[PDB]
C-alpha cells in the first residue's frame, strides 16, 4: 500500500511530507516533488519562525502549517529544509517563455532560516554553506515524451502532489479575497481624504455594500484578462486518463501520494470538486494500491 | 514673482495640484519636468474605473478622482499618460546600483479608452504614431551628483519640484502597516476556522487583534525586527536638506511649481521628525527661492465652491 492523504488546502501538504519523514514512508532528504497543479506555488516566504526550529517535532510542524504557511508558499520551505532535491511542475499548458530545467539555490538571511532568498547562480560565500541548498524546478506536460535519461532522473523517491484545480480551475473565484467590516470602517474608506487603507492599498481593492453588510474587497481578479479554465466532466476524465498514461509510460511508483481539493479557497469549481476527486481516486486505484485517509486523521494523532 | 508652493498630507494630492497649476497657467499643458525628490519611486501602473481622458475635463472631476482611485504610489504614470510631463528625474538618498542612465519608456491605454494603462520599454509598431501613446524618460539622480552642462541643460526645463519629506528620513515598517475594523463574525471565523480564506492565502503576512471591545484585520511585516531602518538623526536631516539646496543652486533650478508631501498620516515620515523636517526644508528653500507656502485645503476650497 502507498500512503495516500486528502487535504482541503495546499499548505497542509507541508505537514503530510514531514509526517511521512517521521514515520519513515519517505527519506529525510533527496525526494522528488511531482507537483500536479494549475499554479506553481513558488512564492518565496518571509517567516516569523526559523525553519531550522520547526523541523524538530511534528506538533511544531503542525502549528507552523496552519499559522505562517499560505496555499502558495509551502514548497520553498520544504526545499530549504532539503526534503526535495528536484521539483517537476505538471500543468495543462505552460507559459512558452518558461521551458527546460532551472538550476536554483535557496538560503536564509544570516542563517536564521526566516527570510528565504532565491538565486540562479550559487554565491561564492554560499559555497559549502549548510544553510544553502541546490535544486532544479522543471516544467512538464502530461503529453510529454520523456527521454530514458530524463525518466531515470525524475523517478527517485517520487511524491505525487496533486491539486484538483489542475483538471478544472476557477482563478476568478480563487483570487478574490474579502473581509466583513463595520459601517464606520466602510464610511471612513470612502469619505475620509487620508484613510490609509484606500490610499496605501492598490490593485482592484475596494469596499462594497451587500445585504446590509460592509466588505473590504482586498483582492479582486482582473476579469478582462481572466481565462475560462473550467472544463466539462468529459474533459476532466480525458485529463485524468492523460495523468495515468504519464505515470504508466514513465513507470512512476510514488512513496507518498497527497490530493488537495482547493474547493474552500474556490480555485476548484464547487459543482465539480466531488466529481474530480472521486474520478481521480478511482483512476489512481487502477495502477496503485492505497487506502485514502483525510488529513484530520494525522492532526488527531499529533494533537493527542 | 513668487513660485506657487503647496503642502499636502499624502502624495496622491500631487496629481490634483499639477492639474490645478495647468488650469491657472502656472505651468504648461505638457512638456514639463517632474523633479521627484522621494525615498519611493511612486511608479505603480494603475488600472482605473474612470477614463483619464474624462477626468481631465474639469478641476472638480480631477479632485473627485484624486480622493477616490489614486494611491500615494500610482499618481505619476496617470500624469505621464496625460502628457503633463515629458521626463521624470527621481532624487533618492541611495539608488539601486543596477539603475543607471535614462530609461526610454512609453505608456498607452488599452484600446485608447484611458482606463487600463500599459507600460513598455520599447514603442510597439502599432503605437508608433498613436496619439494615445506617450514617450518619456525616468532617470535616477543623487544630491551629490555633479551634472554635465549637457545633462543640466536637458533636466532644467519647466521643472516641477516634487518633494516627499520621507526622502530625508523614512520608516517603511510604520508606512506599510495597515489595519481595518472588522465585525465579531469575521474575527471569530479567522480565529476558529483553519480554512478561513484570509488565513490560508496570507498566513503570517496578516493577523487579527481585539482592542477596546473592537476587532481589526492587520497587514503586518514578518521578521519585523530585521527589516531596514531609514530613520536618521536631525543632524543627518540638516546635512541632507543642505545637499538638496546645493544641488538646486549648482544646476540653477528655477521651479515653475513647488509641492511638499508630509507622509506623516501614512507614517512613512516618522511622527516625531515630520514638523522639524518640513520647517527646516521651507526655511532653507526660502534662502534660494521666493514663495508663500499654502496648504492643499485652500485649493480644494475653491473647487468645491
Ligand atoms: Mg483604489
Ligand atoms: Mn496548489
Ligand atoms: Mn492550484
Ligand atoms: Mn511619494
Ligand atoms: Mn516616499
Amino acid at each position: 500500500k502507498i500512503p495516500f492523504y486528502i487535504m482541503e488546502e495546499h499548505n497542509e501538504a507541508f505537514f503530510i511530507w514531514h509526517y511521512a519523514v517521521a514515520e519513515g514512508w519517505i527519506n529525510k532528504n533527496q525526494n522528488t516533488l511531482l507537483h500536479v497543479d494549475e499554479h506553481s506555488d513558488l512564492v518565496v516566504p518571509i517567516l516569523n519562525s526559523s525553519l531550522k526550529s520547526v523541523n524538530e517535532n511534528i506538533k511544531r510542524v503542525h502549528d507552523f502549517t496552519y499559522s505562517e504557511l499560505t496555499i502558495a508558499n509551502f514548497i520553498y520551505p520544504a526545499l530549504y529544509q532539503g526534503v526535495f532535491s528536484q521539483v517537476y511542475w505538471l500543468r495543462q499548458k505552460h507559459d512558452p517563455k518558461l521551458n527546460g530545467q532551472k538550476q536554483l539555490n535557496i538560503y536564509s538571511h544570516q542563517g536564521e532560516g526566516k527570510r528565504l532568498i532565491l538565486k540562479s547562480k550559487v554565491d561564492f560565500n554560499n559555497l559549502f554553506n549548510p544553510d544553502c541548498k541546490s535544486f532544479t524546478i522543471t516544467p512538464l506536460n502530461a503529453q510529454d515524451d520523456l527521454s530514458s535519461e530524463e525518466s531515470k532522473k525524475l523517478n527517485k523517491s517520487v511524491i505525487l502532489d496533486i491539486d484538483i484545480d489542475y483538471f478544472s480551475c476557477d482563478n476568478v473565484s480563487g483570487e478574490y479575497l474579502e473581509v466583513e467590516i463595520t459601517e464606520e470602517a466602510y464610511y471612513d474608506y470612502i469619505n475620509n481624504l487620508y484613510n490609509k487603507l484606500r490610499i496605501c492599498w492598490g490593485g482592484n481593492a475596494s469596499v462594497k455594500y451587500m445585504d446590509g453588510k460592509y466588505y473590504f474587497c482586498i483582492i479582486q481578479p482582473d476579469k478582462l484578462v481572466a481565462e475560462n479554465l473550467k472544463v466539462s466532466e468529459d474533459a476532466i476524465v480525458e485529463r485524468i486518463d492523460a495523468l495515468i498514461d504519464f505515470l504508466k509510460v514513465n513507470e512512476i511508483q510514488p512513496k507518498l501520494i497527497d490530493v488537495c481539493r482547493s474547493r474552500l479557497s474556490g480555485y476548484t469549481p464547487n459543482d465539480q470538486w466531488e466529481f474530480i476527486e472521486n474520478t481521480l481516486v478511482e483512476k489512481l486505484s487502477s495502477i496503485y494500491e492505497f487506502e485514502p485517509i483525510f488529513v484530520s486523521e494525522l492532526s488527531k494523532k499529533v494533537l493527542v
